[PDB]
Formats: C-alpha cells, sequence, structure tokens
C-alpha cells in the first residue's frame, strides 16, 4: 500500500513525482476505515517542482462508470476537486487545504447563504445521466425490501427493528408517495447528501463572505427533486456526527431551521438558480417563496424516510462504529414529528 | 440498414426521451426518428432526431448519435467525457451500460488521398500537437506500445487456423521469427528518444472529421474522433502511425478490402511540412529558435517518427492476425497483416536499421 500508493503516484503524477524514489515518498492516512480510505501523499519539502504539478495529493481507495464520469466532469468545470489519476481500485484527487463545517455552522447566515448559492449552481449543471426522477423512491423501495428481509442476531437489534416495522413501513411509504406526487418540484442534478461533513471550509478564505465553501462527495448525486436536496440539507441541521460516545451522533429537533432561517436560505438559492428571479415583483417573490417552503418541508419527510431505511440496512452490514439503529429510530421520530407539524 | 430493428429504437427512444432535455422528454414513440449509420455487431451507430415539425424548447440538440457497444470501459468513458468538456471531442449527452448518446457533427470522413493535401496535413498536425499537450488522469508510463505488441504476439503464437489459405499466410508470417524481431525492434526504439504524451494511437483518415460548413476555413475544418486506443505513449508512434496511414486505403470495395501503396508514404518534404505545423503548435518558444537549431530538432524528430513508424507496422500487423481468428467482420486481415510486415521490412531497409 505504501508501495502501491508510491507506484500510483510515481506513474500518474507529472513533474517531480516521475523521478521520485520510494524512500522519498511521504504518505500518511487522512481517513482509515474499510472502504474509501483517504490518504495524503506528498513530495519532500526539499524537492522543487518541475512544472505545475501538485506537491500534495489525496488518494482514495474504493476499498461503477457513472461516479468516475461525474467526478471528471465536476473537476473539468472547477466544481469539484481536480482528478489527477484514475485506476481500477481507486483514484488520485486534488488535496484541498480545508476543514469540514460543523453542524452548528450550518445556521450561520453567511454559511447557509453560500451553501444555498452553491447548491443552486450544482443544480443547474447538465450531466450525461438519466433525467427521469427515479432515484428517490427507487432507492427507498430498494431499501425497504432489504429491511423486510433483514434478520438480526442480537436481541437488541431485533427489538429495535421490531419497533420500526411496527410503523407499517410499506403503507407509510405509500402515504409519503401520495403526498409528494401532489407537490411540484423541479428535477435537477442533486447532491443528495449535502450534510456538513460534505462541505469544505477552504482555508485562507474564512474571511471571504461568499466564497469560502466547496461541496464534495457526490457519491449519491443524481437527477432528483430539488426539494429533496434542500429538505435533506435542512434535516442535517438537526444531526451532529462528531459525538464521541456511542451512538456517535446527537439529534436535536429544536435545531431544525426556523421559518426565518428557511427564507434566508431560499432567498439565496432562488436568484442563483434562476437569474431572472431577482427582477420579479416583491409580491411574486413571496408567492414563490411561500410555495417553495411547503415544497421542501414536504420533501424533508423523504430525507427522514430514506436515510432511516438506509440506516437499518447499514446496521446489518456495516463495520463502521455508529449506532445505526438508534439513528434510524431518530430519523423516523423526526419523520412522524414533521408529519404532525405539517398536518399531513 | 436504414430501418433499425424493433427492439433497438424502442430502447433508443427510451434512452433519448430520458437522457435528453427539452422537447425530447415528452416525445411519443410514434414521432421518434432513428436511422442506421453503421451496422455490424460491435459499434452500431444510429442517428436519432426530433420531428422537423417539433420545436426545441431550449439547448437540446435536434439530432444525436446513438452508439451501441454491442459485443465487448471506465477509462474510455472518462476520456470521452473530458474531451467533450474541453471541446476536443463530441459532446456527451448520455452514458449507460449498452452505450452512449453523443453530439451529431455534420461531416464526412477524410479519404486516404486527402491526408496529403497540404492544408489538411498542417491542421492534422496542429490538432495532434494540441491533443498531445493535454493532461489526462491516466498512467503516464509509456508501457502501452510494447505491452500491447507483447499481448498480441503471445496470442498470435498460440492460434491455430483450419481454413488452408489462412494457415499458409500465418506460416509465412511466423517464418520471420516475430518474437526475435519484436526484441530487435525494442532495442532499436530503446535508443530513440521520444517525449511521452497523450496519443490518439489510431489517427487514420476514417477517424478524422471534415466538418460541414467549413471547407473554406484553412486551419479549422477538422476534428479528431474515436479515441478507443488512446493512451500515454511515445509521440513518435502517434505521428509515425499517421504517416503509415497515408499508405492504406480501406475504402476498396473488393477482397481483401484495402489497397496498400508504399509509394504513398509521405516524402521528406511532406513530413517536414507536417512537423513544421506540429512543433510550433506543440511547444511555445519553437517558432523563434535559431533557424539552425530548428533544423536539428526537425531532422532528429524525423528520424524518431520514421523509426517509430516501424512499431506502427508491427503493432497493427500483429493486431491484424489476432483479428483474423476472432473477428467476423469482412476484411482481409491476414492479407493486411502481410501488407504491414512487408512495409515493415521495406521501411527497415530504407532506414538501414
Ligand atoms: C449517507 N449520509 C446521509 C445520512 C447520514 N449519514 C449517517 C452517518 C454518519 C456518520 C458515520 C460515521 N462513519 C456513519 C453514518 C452520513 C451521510
Ligand atoms: C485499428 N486501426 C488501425 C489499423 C487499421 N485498421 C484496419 C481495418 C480497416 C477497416 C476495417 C473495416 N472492414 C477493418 C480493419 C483499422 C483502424
Amino acid at each position: 500500500t505504501r508501495r502501491r500508493a508510491y507506484l500510483w503516484c510515481k506513474e500518474f503524477l507529472p513533474g517531480a513525482w516521475r523521478g521520485l524514489r520510494e524512500d522519498e515518498f511521504h504518505i500518511s492516512v487522512i481517513r482509515g476505515g474499510l472502504s474509501n480510505m483517504l490518504f495524503q501523499c506528498s513530495l519532500p519539502d526539499t524537492t522543487a517542482t518541475l512544472g505545475d504539478e501538485p506537491r500534495k495529493v489525496l488518494l482514495r481507495l474504493y476499498g461503477m462508470v457513472l461516479e468516475s464520469v461525474m467526478f471528471a466532469i465536476l473537476a473539468e468545470r472547477s466544481l469539484g476537486p481536480k482528478l489527477y489519476g484514475i485506476f481500477p481500485q481507486g483514484r488520485l484527487e486534488q488535496f484541498i487545504p480545508s476543514r469540514r463545517l460543523d453542524t452548528e455552522e450550518l445556521s450561520l447566515p453567511d454559511i447557509s447563504a453560500e451553501i444555498a448559492e452553491k447548491m443552486a449552481t450544482f443544480h443547474g449543471m447538465k450531466m450525461p445521466f438519466n433525467k427521469e426522477p427515479k432515484w428517490l423512491f427507487g432507492t427507498m423501495e430498494k431499501y425497504l425490501k432489504e429491511v423486510l428481509r433483514i434478520k438480526f442476531t442480537e436481541e437488541s437489534r431485533i427489538k429495535k427493528l421490531h419497533k420500526l416495522l411496527s410503523y407499517n413501513l410499506p403503507l407509510e411509504l405509500e402515504n409519503l408517495r401520495s403526498l409528494l406526487e401532489s407537490t411540484p418540484s423541479p428535477v435537477v442534478f442533486c447532491h443528495n447528501d449535502c450534510q456538513e461533513g460534505n462541505i469544505l471550509l477552504l482555508e485562507g478564505r474564512e474571511n471571504s463572505e461568499k466564497q469560502k465553501l466547496m461541496l464534495i462527495d457526490f457519491e449519491y448525486s443524481s437527477y432528483n427533486y430539488r426539494g429533496f436536496d434542500i429538505g435533506n440539507h435542512f434535516c442535517e441541521w438537526m444531526y451532529d456526527y462528531s459525538y464521541e460516545k456511542y451512538p456517535f451522533f446527537r439529534a436535536n429537533i429544536r435545531k431544525y431551521p426556523t421559518k426565518k432561517q428557511q427564507l434566508h436560505f431560499i432567498s439565496s438559492y432562488l436568484p442563483a438558480f434562476q437569474n431572472d428571479f431577482e427582477n420579479l415583483s416583491t409580491e411574486e417573490k413571496s408567492i414563490i417563496k411561500e410555495e417553495m417552503l411547503l415544497e421542501v418541508n414536504r420533501f424533508a419527510l423523504a430525507s427522514h424516510f430514506l436515510w432511516g431505511l438506509w440506516s437499518i440496512v447499514q446496521a446489518k452490514i456495516s463495520s463502521i462504529e455508529f449506532g445505526y439503529m438508534d439513528y434510524a429510530q431518530a430519523r423516523f421520530d423526526a419523520y412522524f414529528h414533521q408529519k404532525r407539524k405539517l398536518g399531513v
């Protein structure tokens, strides 16, 4: 691996990387794990670059074709990290000096204003993928059917899974389908996982007011209802994954964005998504806003439902230390709370 | 043949309707237009279009090219997407397991005898030099050339024909002792400096588009397409291979379905004219180096591309023998293998190597 990374870096990267010896190779882990291990490879500080090649790069081990075409495209358009090399068991990507946002930072008005802008821009991109909005319910159905086949060993998971099934998930899915079918929402290229863990604060521009963030990790990206990408992100205000004691997240329902905070986000989103929106009548803009509010708060329900089902699947299979079943139970609690709140 | 089959076209209609924007997304089957551009079993080509009475709503193309992979993949897909993003290849509208949907570019392909026309050649040299300066996310080790020839050689040595004429042709070719000859070629090219760049690797006339509405422009009427063989490789191979293609006409309508003419290989003058467009297009300062150091570069570069042209004959000669066992396409692959090795040894004699 330290050699594998050495070979991949020597062979895929230009400049000093070409003549690099193996005892000159600097690598360290950025994230271990079982799948998608991140690494930081870099030149001797005492090595001068020959061209415009990078000094430090991010390696990503997968641990099919669409994810690669996608990442290449975003790289080409300067929407994503640059792609320096791609191979069967991973790829070399640009290393972006940054940190991830924290949960509570999402509510900072400049941060959520720029996230809205960035998601709007992400949303207007054309991609060579299927533009039929199959993804949302196709994945929920795929997960549900996995869930009604999962058998757990340990009494606790059995107990928890038994509570979740008692909601009558198949019937509840139909009630959700019914509601969203009656809720218009333009299909656009969605990130589908726009949580704080996937938003870079680019270092050196913490002082920029509108250009300090980048969106990354598009493994779930597809054409999907705009409402889901926004409602999902709103849900993510509630969940903090940096908690260091099992179950390794906190949910806080009170942290869901207020009407005022929602209007602030979409008041950024809309002008960045349709460049003619800014010239509409004050009244019309509020017609569109009030209507969008209903839209994304309904699709928020699908965020809860989808990730709840996903969280149950991950329990049975994942190695990652995370209280998946407790998270599923949190997502469904927020699902039913949001139903009562909306009166739907 | 013009009419697609019922199966494909029903599937074509679905792909177009779901992958393309605008008027495409609400088209009915009954108003979908599709025409064959190439049959076969491997890369079927179709033209797909809106009715002419139907109005585009926005960006969407009125016509696209459907490409089915047929009987056979991430590197090729990524490469095609990148070149589209950079406006070097056809735009990519749709990608899926069975194939892709690409921009339709009104054009015909160049004829073999057009490769030598001065303005054509100059631009082909600019386009290729441009093609070479690109950064691509692939392995930058120049192992494709001999890796590929080695793969073909090993397959070639263990294929047994039945059919007699195929069998006799294979025997004359093995007479030459290809493995030793391959090694001989390695030593010769091992001593021949050539910059490793991103090569098309199959820059023949049928992979160059003459763009419609531009037959007047002098330096902007061509586009290079079909990059299935592309990879980081010795610059000499890419140009050498192109010079070799001057000699082969695949439009010949009877068996073996090509004409070889060694007399059509570019003259020293024509080669210089080509690399005279290539070099200022490939590197910055070149245009204004001492007329005396421009010549050393040119002369050396000729030696290089003419030596690497030997790998062109050897690679496709081997490829061709492999194709004679596995391909069902009507083409005299064995005869073409011999034709390539004739030129190889004839080229060897020319170079005194
Ligand atoms: C799939 N995503 C959307 C739903 C929330 N996920 C839950 C999660 C958080 C942290 C960890 C720790 N590896 C695992 C799962 C993370 C991202
Ligand atoms: C792979 N390329 C480089 C070598 C020349 N080839 C020979 C060939 C031409 C036409 C046909 C079509 N019958 C088949 C093979 C095809 C292009």
